[PDB]
Protein backbone atom coordinates (compact mmCIF):
# COMPACT_ATOMS: atom_id res chain seq x y z
CA UNK A 1 0.00 0.00 0.00
CA UNK A 2 1.27 3.51 -0.99
CA UNK A 3 0.48 7.06 -2.19
CA UNK A 4 0.99 9.48 -4.53
CA UNK A 5 -0.03 12.97 -5.57
CA UNK A 6 -0.97 14.18 -8.84
CA UNK A 7 2.29 15.67 -10.96
CA UNK A 8 3.36 15.42 -7.59
CA UNK A 9 5.02 13.08 -5.28
CA UNK A 10 5.22 10.03 -3.23
CA UNK A 11 4.74 8.24 0.05
CA UNK A 12 6.08 4.77 0.00
CA UNK A 13 5.26 1.47 1.79
CA UNK A 14 5.30 1.94 5.10
CA UNK A 15 4.08 5.15 5.24
CA UNK A 16 6.04 8.76 5.92
CA UNK A 17 4.57 12.43 5.15
CA UNK A 18 4.48 14.68 1.77
CA UNK A 19 3.99 18.12 1.04
CA UNK A 20 0.48 19.24 -1.02
CA UNK A 21 -0.76 22.55 -2.20
CA UNK A 22 -4.48 23.52 -2.90
CA UNK A 23 -5.83 26.44 -4.90
CA UNK A 24 -8.22 27.93 -3.01
CA UNK A 25 -10.92 30.70 -4.01
CA UNK A 26 -9.56 33.81 -3.75
CA UNK A 27 -12.23 35.84 -1.86
CA UNK A 28 -14.80 34.31 0.29
CA UNK A 29 -17.22 36.08 2.73
CA UNK A 30 -18.83 35.24 6.60
CA UNK A 31 -21.54 32.29 5.31
CA UNK A 32 -19.72 30.92 2.59
CA UNK A 33 -17.59 27.78 2.55
CA UNK A 34 -13.99 27.24 1.09
CA UNK A 35 -14.47 23.66 0.15
CA UNK A 36 -10.65 21.30 -0.56
CA UNK A 37 -11.34 18.24 -2.18
CA UNK A 38 -8.27 16.09 -2.14
CA UNK A 39 -9.92 13.35 -3.90
CA UNK A 40 -8.46 15.08 -6.96
CA UNK A 41 -4.55 15.03 -5.45
CA UNK A 42 -4.03 12.36 -3.71
CA UNK A 43 -4.44 8.70 -4.35
CA UNK A 44 -3.75 5.38 -3.15
CA UNK A 45 -3.30 1.94 -3.98
CA UNK A 46 -3.23 -1.89 -2.71
CA UNK A 47 0.18 -3.80 -4.13
CA UNK A 48 -1.38 -7.40 -3.27
CA UNK A 49 -5.22 -7.47 -3.59
CA UNK A 50 -5.44 -11.00 -4.50
CA UNK A 51 -4.60 -11.82 -0.92
CA UNK A 52 -4.43 -8.42 1.25
CA UNK A 53 -7.34 -6.37 2.26
CA UNK A 54 -5.95 -2.79 3.62
CA UNK A 55 -8.27 -0.52 5.81
CA UNK A 56 -6.92 2.96 5.19
CA UNK A 57 -8.98 5.67 7.63
CA UNK A 58 -8.76 9.65 8.41
CA UNK A 59 -6.73 9.14 11.64
CA UNK A 60 -6.77 12.90 12.18
CA UNK A 61 -7.43 16.30 10.89
CA UNK A 62 -6.03 19.72 12.30
CA UNK A 63 -5.78 23.11 11.39
CA UNK A 64 -3.25 25.80 10.87
CA UNK A 65 -2.39 29.33 10.87
CA UNK A 66 -5.24 31.22 8.88
CA UNK A 67 -7.26 28.34 8.82
CA UNK A 68 -7.27 27.58 12.80
CA UNK A 69 -7.42 31.38 13.29
CA UNK A 70 -9.93 32.37 10.90
CA UNK A 71 -12.18 29.45 9.92
CA UNK A 72 -14.63 26.77 11.54
CA UNK A 73 -15.11 23.49 9.16
CA UNK A 74 -15.78 20.18 8.44
CA UNK A 75 -14.22 17.20 6.71
CA UNK A 76 -16.53 15.02 4.17
CA UNK A 77 -14.75 11.62 4.28
CA UNK A 78 -16.48 8.79 2.27
CA UNK A 79 -19.76 10.00 2.02
CA UNK A 80 -19.53 11.13 5.74
CA UNK A 81 -19.22 14.79 7.50
CA UNK A 82 -17.26 15.67 11.03
CA UNK A 83 -16.33 18.28 12.52
CA UNK A 84 -13.06 19.56 11.49
CA UNK A 85 -10.52 19.84 13.22
CA UNK A 86 -11.47 16.43 14.18
CA UNK A 87 -11.95 14.50 16.96
CA UNK A 88 -11.88 11.17 16.41
CA UNK A 89 -10.60 8.53 13.85
CA UNK A 90 -13.28 7.72 11.31
CA UNK A 91 -14.18 4.47 10.15
CA UNK A 92 -12.04 2.56 7.62
CA UNK A 93 -12.50 2.84 4.28
CA UNK A 94 -10.84 -0.71 2.00
CA UNK A 95 -8.92 -0.47 -0.68
CA UNK A 96 -8.55 -3.92 -2.63
CA UNK A 97 -7.08 -2.79 -6.20
CA UNK A 98 -3.51 -2.60 -7.82
CA UNK A 99 -5.55 0.37 -9.62
CA UNK A 100 -5.42 3.76 -8.18
CA UNK A 101 -8.16 5.08 -6.05
CA UNK A 102 -8.66 8.72 -4.46
CA UNK A 103 -8.19 9.00 -0.53
CA UNK A 104 -12.10 10.60 -0.38
CA UNK A 105 -11.75 13.92 2.01
CA UNK A 106 -12.89 16.91 1.49
CA UNK A 107 -12.67 20.24 3.69
CA UNK A 108 -15.30 22.89 4.04
CA UNK A 109 -14.52 26.01 5.60
CA UNK A 110 -16.48 28.96 6.56
CA UNK A 111 -14.93 32.16 7.85
CA UNK A 112 -15.92 33.15 11.72
CA UNK A 113 -17.20 37.03 12.02
CA UNK A 114 -13.74 38.35 13.11
CA UNK A 115 -12.04 37.38 10.21
CA UNK A 116 -11.39 40.42 7.54
CA UNK A 117 -8.55 40.74 5.09
CA UNK A 118 -6.14 38.19 4.33
CA UNK A 119 -7.61 35.53 6.16
CA UNK A 120 -5.07 32.49 4.55
CA UNK A 121 -1.64 33.32 3.31
CA UNK A 122 -0.10 32.13 -0.21
CA UNK A 123 2.49 29.21 0.97
CA UNK A 124 1.13 29.14 4.38
CA UNK A 125 0.73 25.43 6.14
CA UNK A 126 -3.14 25.48 6.56
CA UNK A 127 -3.91 22.08 7.35
CA UNK A 128 -2.01 17.87 8.11
CA UNK A 129 -4.44 15.19 7.29
CA UNK A 130 -2.96 12.01 8.88
CA UNK A 131 -3.96 8.66 6.82
CA UNK A 132 -3.92 5.69 8.52
CA UNK A 133 -3.05 2.40 6.50
CA UNK A 134 -3.98 -1.34 8.18
CA UNK A 135 -5.03 -4.84 6.68
CA UNK A 136 -6.45 -8.07 7.37
CA UNK A 137 -2.97 -9.94 6.84
CA UNK A 138 -0.45 -8.85 9.19
CA UNK A 139 0.83 -6.26 12.13
CA UNK A 140 1.46 -2.90 9.66
CA UNK A 141 0.12 -0.12 11.18
CA UNK A 142 0.90 2.74 9.36
CA UNK A 143 0.70 6.28 9.10
CA UNK A 144 0.97 8.70 5.93
CA UNK A 145 0.78 12.24 6.70
CA UNK A 146 -0.45 14.69 4.55
CA UNK A 147 0.65 18.85 5.07
CA UNK A 148 -1.60 20.52 3.14
CA UNK A 149 -0.78 24.27 1.92
CA UNK A 150 -1.97 27.18 0.39
CA UNK A 151 -1.61 28.22 -3.05
CA UNK A 152 -2.82 31.53 -3.00
CA UNK A 153 -3.80 34.35 -0.62
CA UNK A 154 -7.87 34.13 0.69
CA UNK A 155 -9.44 37.48 1.44
CA UNK A 156 -12.66 37.61 3.55
CA UNK A 157 -13.92 40.80 2.77
CA UNK A 158 -14.86 43.41 5.10
O1 LIG B 1 0.70 -16.57 -1.17
C1 LIG B 1 0.89 -15.50 -0.42
C2 LIG B 1 1.28 -14.20 -1.06
C3 LIG B 1 1.94 -13.13 -0.41
N1 LIG B 1 2.11 -12.13 -1.32
C4 LIG B 1 2.75 -10.86 -1.07
C5 LIG B 1 3.38 -10.60 0.28
C6 LIG B 1 3.32 -9.21 0.73
C7 LIG B 1 3.47 -8.90 2.11
C8 LIG B 1 3.41 -7.59 2.48
C9 LIG B 1 3.19 -6.52 1.52
O2 LIG B 1 3.15 -5.28 2.05
C10 LIG B 1 2.59 -4.10 1.42
O3 LIG B 1 1.43 -4.28 0.68
C11 LIG B 1 0.21 -4.66 1.44
C12 LIG B 1 -0.93 -4.58 0.49
O4 LIG B 1 -1.17 -3.32 -0.04
C13 LIG B 1 0.03 -3.73 2.60
O5 LIG B 1 -1.07 -4.14 3.36
C14 LIG B 1 1.19 -3.75 3.40
O6 LIG B 1 1.08 -2.99 4.59
C15 LIG B 1 2.40 -3.27 2.65
O7 LIG B 1 2.35 -1.88 2.28
C16 LIG B 1 3.05 -6.83 0.16
C17 LIG B 1 3.12 -8.18 -0.20
N2 LIG B 1 1.57 -12.53 -2.53
N3 LIG B 1 1.06 -13.82 -2.36
NI1 LIG C 1 2.56 -0.26 -5.68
Amino acid sequence: FACKTANGTAIPIGGGSANVYVNLAPVVNVGQNLVVDLSTQIFCHNDYPETITDYVTLQRGSAYGGVLSNFSGTVKYSGSSYPFPTTSETPRVVYNSRTDKPWPVALYLTPVSSAGGVAIKAGSLIAVLILRQTNNYNSDDFQFVWNIYANNDVVVPT
